[PDB]
């Protein structure tokens, strides 16, 4: 089997990425923001505190014939945004891009964070990061990946998301149509759960490259380029007037500025961001102060690449006995 389905930015800046997907019997479509960083699918839902929905789509399993509770199990998630959820647990049909799984654990939220309730345009979350990072507890659950993969034409997924563009979720093929070039793969490292690799190097704008190995995570549930301060002072010393003010929390530039393109190694192959792609618009509405979209992951602990990075490429997810990751330019 294949899935195919398009992925869409919430807003002008591509803050996240919305993919409709079906749950339930009938089919109850939700506006899911698939992250690569995380193994947990939860939805706002019929449980959820009502304060704490603001105009999300809501999963109710009692008008789902095929919903059935997990008895005794629950979840609870933190992110790295400082976010959080937690609730109770179904199993039921999820279909994305029509590809189906049975008996997949759709994670009911009671409770959400404010950036969650604050955010209508995000109905929950589809994790395709590696199972043994799920919260569901006592019984961990698997991801939609997890679960499709051994029914799939090939075990991977592909991301191809837009630069203020809609793009591609792909399950289990690659669209050879869809990347300029040749994929380059690389090794992954599951220790941390993540799709955890090694890049090359990097160059800034024009400048020569700089071979230095930068062990990051793909998340598509990142915004932004988090790298080491050293790489990050160097790409912003190229933008006159940018700095890094502690009262915003990153670097920013004057909103006047033209920005240089940022490369990353992928082995011996280049991805190129280009300089508009990091530009996430003023820091507040009307302020010639812009913010950028690479900032410093001192404070993380993981250097992250986020969809700042991955959409300039195409991104494949390979999850074969040892999975490896796939880049392309496009």
């Amino acid at each position: 089997s294949t899935g195919s389905a398009t992925t869409t930015p919430i807003d002008s800046l591509d803050d996240a990425y919305i993919t409709p997907v079906q749950i339930g019997t009938p089919a109850q479509t939700l506006n899911l923001d698939f992250d690569t960083g995380s193994s947990d699918l939860w939805v706002f839902s019929s449980e959820t505190t009502a304060s704490e929905v603001d105009g999300q789509t809501i999963y109710t399993p009692s008008k789902s014939t095929t919903a059935k509770l997990l008895s005794g199990a629950t979840w609870s998630i933190s992110y790295g945004d400082g976010s959080s959820s937690s609730g109770d647990v179904y199993t039921d049909t999820v279909s994305v891009g029509g590809l189906t799984v049975t008996g997949q654990a759709v994670e009911s939220a009671k409770k959400v964070s404010s950036s969650f309730t604050e955010d209508s345009t995000i109905d929950g979350l589809l994790g395709l990061a590696f199972s043994t990072l799920n919260t569901v507890s006592p019984t961990q659950q698997k991801t939609f990946f997890d679960n499709a993969k051994a029914s799939l034409d090939s075990p991977v997924f592909t991301a191809d998301l837009g630069y203020h563009a809609p793009g591609t979720y792909n399950f289990g093929f690659i669209d050879t149509t869809a990347y300029t070039g040749s994929i380059t793969y690389t090794a992954v490292s599951t220790k941390q759960g993540f799709w955890e690799w090694t890049s090359t190097g990097y160059a800034v704008g024009s400048g020569t490259f700089k071979s230095t190995s930068i062990d990051g995570i793909a998340d598509t549930g990142t915004t932004l380029l988090y790298l080491p301060a050293t790489v990050v002072s160097a790409y912003w010393a190229q933008v006159s007037g940018a700095k890094s003010s502690s009262s915003v929390g990153g670097y920013v530039f004057p909103c006047s500025a033209t920005l240089p393109s940022f490369t990353f190694g992928v082995g011996s192959a280049r991805i190129v961001i280009p300089g508009d792609y990091i530009d996430f618009g003023p820091i507040s509405t009307g302020s010639s102060s812009c913010f950028g979209g690479i900032q410093s992951s001192a404070g993380i602990g993981i250097n992250i690449f986020g969809d700042v990075a991955l959409k300039a490429a195409f991104v494949v997810f390979n999850g074969a006995t040892t999975p490896t990751l796939g880049f392309a330019s496009k």
